[PDB]
């Protein structure tokens, strides 16, 4: 029997123009996706190649917008903060009210999700989201997602309109690594590991909508598990976690995030 871990979520919408102040329905549509993907209840799990069917995991995690704020008072679980900032970066400006964002709620009790309109890497590349792995500091724990990649209605735009950027980032929040191993440009692309045996060794990230099989690093004939949530493919193409990843998620829930256990 699976112990279902029920994670209270607070969504911090940080908005400059009015359209960035995304609707309650768009926020709720994202929570709905999380409660499918993290329970193996997404119908598009049928797209997994049959050779890997016995690897698809139910992570046993569910999510809900918080009903009590950190001091025990009634809440919608959504904060809405106007800002003059036009873009945020991986340096975590969105996570402090003093830098034009919104403070985190206590990370031992809530999953903080920040939503903003423009998000860039430190060297200026537009990105869809970023996570903080377990291990503190609490002040910046959580995930950040751009609004055009958040939810399945409202401002969400194809090909990132099925809610999977948040599934992916929450994968990181639960201590999952990119399936391809995050080699640096000068390293052998087959050399690093995501520390999961049942994810095939893989050269690089996959983007877009790859054709099965996509072989790399001598992993033929089945190829890359590019439909894993921890690849970089379009939302409609990533549909599964593996049991090997669930092992790491369970270790995270049992250790550094044990405060979320009942
Ligand atoms: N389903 C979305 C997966 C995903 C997540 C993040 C990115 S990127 O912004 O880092 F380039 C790309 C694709
Ligand atoms: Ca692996
Ligand atoms: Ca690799
Ligand atoms: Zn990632």
């Amino acid at each position: 029997r699976m112990e279902i871990v029920k994670i209270p979520v607070v969504v911090h919408v940080v908005w400059n123009e009015e359209e960035e102040n995304i609707s309650d329905a768009q926020i709720q549509s994202q929570i709905d996706i999380l409660n499918k993907d993290f329970r193996k209840l997404n119908s598009d799990v049928s797209q997994v190649p049959s050779v890997w069917s016995n690897l698809i995991a139910d992570l046993g995690i569910e999510f809900f917008l918080a009903t009590k704020d950190p001091n025990g008072n009634q809440t919608t679980g959504i904060t809405r903060t106007q800002t003059s900032v036009t873009f945020f970066t991986t340096s975590d400006e969105v996570k402090f009210a003093s830098s034009g964002g919104e403070d985190a709620w206590p990370a031992d009790r809530y999953l903080n999700i920040w939503v903003c309109h423009v998000l860039k890497s430190e060297i200026g590349q537009d990105i869809l989201g970023y996570a903080q792995f377990p291990g503190g500091p609490a002040e910046t724990d959580g995930v950040v997602i751009v609004d055009a990649a958040f939810g399945t209605t409202g401002t969400a735009l194809p090909p990132f309109d099925k809610g999977r950027t948040a599934t992916h980032e929450i994968g990181h929040w639960l201590n999952l690594y990119h399936i391809w191993g995050d080699e640096l440009r000068f390293e052998d692309p087959c050399s690093r590991s995501d520390e999961v045996d049942d994810t095939p060794n893989q050269a690089d990230p996959n983007f877009g909508a790859p054709s099965y099989p996509h072989v790399s690093c001598s992993n033929g004939p089945n190829g890359d598990m590019f439909m894993n949530y921890m690849d970089y493919v379009d939302d409609k193409c990533m549909v599964m976690f593996t049991q090997g990843q669930a092992t790491r998620v369970n270790a995270c829930l049992d250790g550094p995030r044990s405060s979320f256990l009942a």
